[PDB]
């Protein structure tokens, strides 16, 4: 083994050791620190990196300064911090954003091993060192801290995810049962089968993305009248039911915005975080009640509502994905190969286009009433002077 | 089957038809366009979307306008365009960025089927329609166009990828054989095994990321002297060979910047694009020579250099990845689980840190010569007035 050890304790080097079972291939086979000790002025090393300064400081300066920032922000003593953890923060001294930061500065195995070396010198310890040591004394510090954070973030995390599950469920259902859309597809099929002479045009169906190409066909009379303007106009007196499309697909714009990777990522943290709280509740239940420890009392209340609430979220999600699968197939898309953002994005762009066309049409119609009054007035005003000329002729 | 067809040709609807083998589950089972034809004023449809306007215009307005933009930019007639394709652009009328755009407006099966309907009316065709039709007449238009583009982009694509393959090869080799680094790791191991009392500190090796934690340990004498400043100073008179580290790992900063996903993506397009040119050369070779067709003549010359050049790139890449695998294992990392950007990023940050420390040390040393002249001058200037006082005492 062989290395010598100091006269007094030293500051630590925050390294990560390689397991010995990972050597044999490596540089370290060729390396041997035991000769360095003879070469180095160890006395100088000890003086310049002593543990003392007189305060005990062993945790590295970077990590220590990061703590001192958090502690100056949290404004709690270690006694206060332990009470806040133990009572699951009944005085509300640990906001979400502080718990988050506190979850980054959780003492590690090697940190505690080190401060253990100085357990008889807590009163000499620098602020960060004493904080990390005191925190390592609280039973199941990390998993109480994780549980408190999860608890405080559960309501907003369910509120984030639920509207997205509703959008997929609703849009999927809407697209599947909309009679305005099904009648429009049949009229548009007719249009293409007539316009696309011969072959190119014995279709029994088309891809839903084709909807977003209708406005691309332009009138040979006026080039700002597209085939979509024309559809929307024809349909008024021929298939009026089609005009209920914006109403029947009202939740498509919102379903269009649901990212499925991010949805699943949210359900994933909710699920695994809830299992982690349940696990810590089983550990904590199997431990003798201590005064000022309110974990079992509080976490049980939370799981009751949280487990019911998430179970329901999981149900709405399972069923929403089912309907989406049915809706995808209903329009000839490959299940698995298309996401809601894309599928409902086809429909949402179309609704934006149908909406734009509706308006532009409406602005045309109002020129053709503005200028029909020109033909109505000039018809009556022409004949009025004509009656006063036949009077002037006779007279 | 059953639909009626127009008295005169119509403008097209740019749809994408669903194969009939994809129905049976879908809305289209419930849809039937044959009733719409009886309901619609077809005569009005025909008037308002006639093919004529008198120019023939059948391709949709969006795609047509996109063409007209490209053609007004390219400034070539269709005769000129065919000559440029056929001669592999010997007059250099097709820049890379135009070929790119030209590769987007390549006529599709359904476009040609349609313009085929009007092959006896080319002289009536709108600009875009005639362009797309003429282009569909050139033997293997798309794959001649793809080949010309590939050819023009090959030199810059090899120049993009090669420096990256060299960086991985060089950095991997450097890291593996650097004696300055291996001596530094042994000194730092010594440091941690001495400073990390007891357990925490019978290490035989550490993770290379630990290098970037050395400067985190701060001196208890001056807090701006870190353990890295201290290492760099100690090493001058004890292990001077270590100071050659910046020189021995000179290519680490560049290897640090190589994204492997993007490297492979570049090699992937080079490889598959070259196979596609080789394929089109085999087709074209197996066809009787036509005047003004210089494809076989030009592509053969290109493959000779391109196939030799890419073969070599593939060799440098195969070997670079081998060395990287050896270099990764040499420092106890899991092969497969770490990329060059990360592995060499550990080393590059370290070199940035060692460089910063070197300087900061050097600025300290120059205070300690600036203020050693204070102790040298004030030692001699104190004794000079002392000699003129013992003279004044005697006198």
């Amino acid at each position: 083994k062989s290395i010598p050890q100091p006269t007094n304790a030293l500051k630590s080097f925050n390294w990560s050791k390689l397991p010995e079972n990972k050597l044999e291939g490596t540089v370290w086979t060729e390396i041997d620190d035991t000769k360095v000790f003879k070469i180095l002025d160890l006395e100088d090393l000890e003086r310049t990196f002593s543990a003392y300064q007189k305060e005990l400081s062993v945790i590295d300066g970077r990590r220590a300064q990061n703590c001192n920032i958090l502690l100056s922000r949290l404004k709690l003593s270690n006694d206060e911090i332990k009470r806040a953890i133990l009572t699951m923060d009944e005085q509300e001294d640990l906001p979400k954003d502080m718990l988050e930061q506190l979850l980054k500065f959780v003492p590690e195995k090697s940190d505690i091993d080190l401060l253990e070396e100085h357990k008889h010198e807590l009163d000499r310890m620098a602020k960060a060192d004493r904080f990390l040591f005191e925190m390592s004394r609280i039973n199941h510090y990390q998993q109480r801290l994780q549980s408190l954070y999860f608890k405080k973030k559960f309501a907003e995390r369910v509120a984030e995810v639920k509207p997205k599950v509703e959008a997929i469920r609703s849009g999927s259902e809407e697209v599947f049962r909309s009679g305005a859309l099904k009648q429009l597809l049949e009229v548009v099929l007719a249009f293409g089968n007539y316009m696309n002479k011969g072959q190119r045009g014995n279709a029994y169906g088309f891809k839903i993305s084709s909807l977003n190409k209708i406005a691309d066909t332009k009138s040979s009379i006026d080039k700002n009248i597209t085939l979509l303007h024309y559809l929307i106009t024809i349909v008024e007196n021929k298939y009026p039911s089609v005009l209920n499309l914006n109403e029947e697909l009202r939740d498509i714009p919102q379903a269009a915005k649901v990212n499925m990777t991010e949805l699943d990522k949210e359900i994933s943290t909710l699920r695994s975080g809830l299992k982690a709280v349940e696990t810590e509740l089983e550990y904590q239940k199997s431990q003798p009640p201590q005064p000022g420890d309110k974990f079992v009392s509080v976490v049980s209340q939370f799981i009751t509502v949280a487990s019911f609430s998430f179970s329901d979220v999981e149900d709405l999600l399972a069923e929403a994905k089912d309907l989406f699968t049915k809706a995808v197939k209903h329009f000839g898309e490959e299940a698995g190969k298309i996401q809601p953002d894309e599928f409902f994005g086809i429909f949402d762009q179309f609704l934006q286009a149908v909406s734009e066309a509706k308006q532009e049409n409406e602005n045309m119609r109002k020129k053709k009433e503005e200028e029909e009054r020109r033909a109505r007035m000039e018809a009556q005003l022409k004949e009025q002077r004509e009656r006063e000329r036949k009077m002037r002729k006779a007279k």
